[PDB]
């Protein structure tokens, strides 16, 4: 297991053919796979660093996970500074001993792909006549809980301020040591920022971030989230260029029987123009493609099953890693993923809901990597093939669903959903999602302060 410090998720189509000869010659698995804070693993390695290095890569005493930032965003033009962003608080980040793992983003309204509220840190980009002019800043989001443990839970991040672009790593720097400092001493299952806050209070931390970093934080300014899904397929960029999303099922690159995916993004990687980004839903962004050669990158993506059709549900759906390589995992989630959505899909398509979504997650134990814990369909493994299902969560990721049935298996998780779905699909108001629906219908209590009334 080796994981890449990759800001922002870009990396270059030299690093990509480096990582792809590294996956298949020297790893038990031969596979890449992307992860949902956009970077890579190699599974069942047997240097490495040698081989990042030489490309320009690092992998990562340091809590200082990676630092994500939106990958698509509409207004094409800001993907440049925000990014670049990303990338000075991740160098800025790097070697204070932080008592748990610290988790940032940089994020570009109105997509919250990179899902802010599971962070301790988050940057929202505010711009004006296409310049980004500062951020307002959200902290601590974390959500990992321990089954049964009502101390621990699930928090959403708490809006601070805004601040000025200048101010900026100055208030990263802040937020870092006074989490630093005040995170418990003792117990480790606390010491996250989310837990910290709750303790002090928001305005106790917030002053003293303030008076760390030499500044006053100034009125959040307005941003809404319209989703958290990739562009998958073509999207128009700056200038001539396009930008090719491919949905990629576990961000599992392996070459499979018909399937040569991996042959296929490194048939790409030889011929693309610019880079790829690895996004936060564990898919692949064919970045900067000229519109001549559009149809090229098309063919091969095509002819390697990269652009295999799947429905909105299966885009929107995610899972952590889990079995096999996962030494914490209580039951599978990258492997179960796949044909739980099969029956899913089904479904949908019996309701007359096949071309909706419900932002559906499988984490394989409560640490909660696949962010069930911010899905509108929440399953957390408890067992080998069991989960406790949780529901109310929204297309935003902007609400913790509450635990509706406890360590049950598929067969009892789809005769809930068939019976959920089915209600929505015919009472549903336009345009309402399926989280929001159960909490409207009175399906399940909403979780409106998480460190207080997220377990029953
Ligand atoms: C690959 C990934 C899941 C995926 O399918 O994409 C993953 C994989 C692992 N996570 Fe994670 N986590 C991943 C995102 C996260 C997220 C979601 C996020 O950050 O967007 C969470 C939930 C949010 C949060 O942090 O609160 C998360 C919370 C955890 C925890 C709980 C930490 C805590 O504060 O309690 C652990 C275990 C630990 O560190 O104690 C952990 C531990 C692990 C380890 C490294 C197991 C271990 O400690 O040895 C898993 C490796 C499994 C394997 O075999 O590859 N992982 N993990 C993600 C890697 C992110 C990255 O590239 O840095
Ligand atoms: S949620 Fe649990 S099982 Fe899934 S990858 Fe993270 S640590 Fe492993
Ligand atoms: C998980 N890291
Ligand atoms: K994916």
């Amino acid at each position: 297991l080796l994981r890449c410090r990759l800001p922002g998720g870009v990396i270059t189509t030299k690093q990509w053919q480096a990582i792809d000869k590294f996956a298949g010659e020297n790893t038990i698995y031969g596979s890449i796979r992307l992860t949902n804070r956009q970077t890579f693993q190699f599974h069942g390695i047997l240097p490495v660093h040698q081989m990042l290095h030489s490309v320009g890569l690092d992998a990562l005493n340091d809590m200082n996970r990676n630092v994500l930032c939106t990958s698509n965003p509409y207004e094409s033009q800001l993907h440049a500074e925000a990014y670049e962003w990303a990338k000075k608080i991740s160098e800025h980040l790097l070697p204070t001993y932080l008592p748990r793992k610290f988790k940032t983003t940089v994020v570009i309204p109105p997509q919250n792909d990179i899902d802010l509220h599971a962070n301790d840190m988050n940057f929202v980009a505010i711009a004006e006549n296409g310049k980004l002019v500062g951020f307002n800043l959200l902290v601590g989001g974390g959500l990992s809980i321990e089954h049964g443990n009502k101390k621990t839970y699930a928090r959403t991040a708490s809006e601070f301020g805004y601040l000025p672009l200048e101010h900026t790593l100055a208030v990263a720097e802040a937020v870092v040591t006074t989490q630093r400092d005040w995170g418990n001493r003792t117990d480790r299952k606390n010491a996250k920022t989310k837990y910290t806050l709750e303790r002090v209070g928001v305005e106790t931390f917030k002053a003293e971030v303030e008076r760390r970093a030499g500044i006053k934080f100034e009125p959040i300014r307005p941003y809404e989230f319209t989703g958290r899904g990739d562009r998958i397929g073509w999207v128009k960029g700056i200038d001539d260029n396009w930008h090719l999303t491919l949905f990629i099922e576990n961000g599992r690159i392996l070459d499979y029987p018909a399937r040569p995916l991996k042959t296929g993004l490194l048939e790409i990687a030889k011929i693309h123009k610019g880079d790829f980004r690895i996004t936060a839903n564990q898919n692949l962004i064919i970045a900067g493609v000229p519109e001549s050669e559009k149809a090229k990158i098309e063919k091969i993506a095509k002819e390697s099953g990269l652009m295999n059709a799947v429905t909105p549900q299966r885009e929107n759906s995610m899972a952590c890693v889990s079995f096999p390589t996962c030494p914490l995992a209580m039951a599978e989630a990258e492997r179960f993923l796949p044909s739980f959505i099969d029956n899913i899909d089904n479904l949908m398509a019996k309701h007359g809901v096949s071309d909706e979504h419900i932002v559906m997650r499988v984490t394989g134990c409560p640490n909660g990597c696949g962010r069930a814990m911010l899905a509108e369909v929440g399953l957390v493994g408890k067992a080998p093939g069991r989960y406790n299902l949780h529901l109310g969560g929204n297309r935003i990721g902007t609400r913790i669903p509450r635990m509706y049935k406890e360590n049950i298996t598929e067969p009892e998780i789809l005769a809930s959903l068939d019976e959920l779905i089915g209600r929505w699909a015919k009472e549903r108001e336009a345009g309402e999602g399926f989280g929001d629906f159960t909490v409207r219908a009175g399906i399940i209590r909403p979780v409106l302060d998480p460190a207080r009334d997220l377990w029953d």
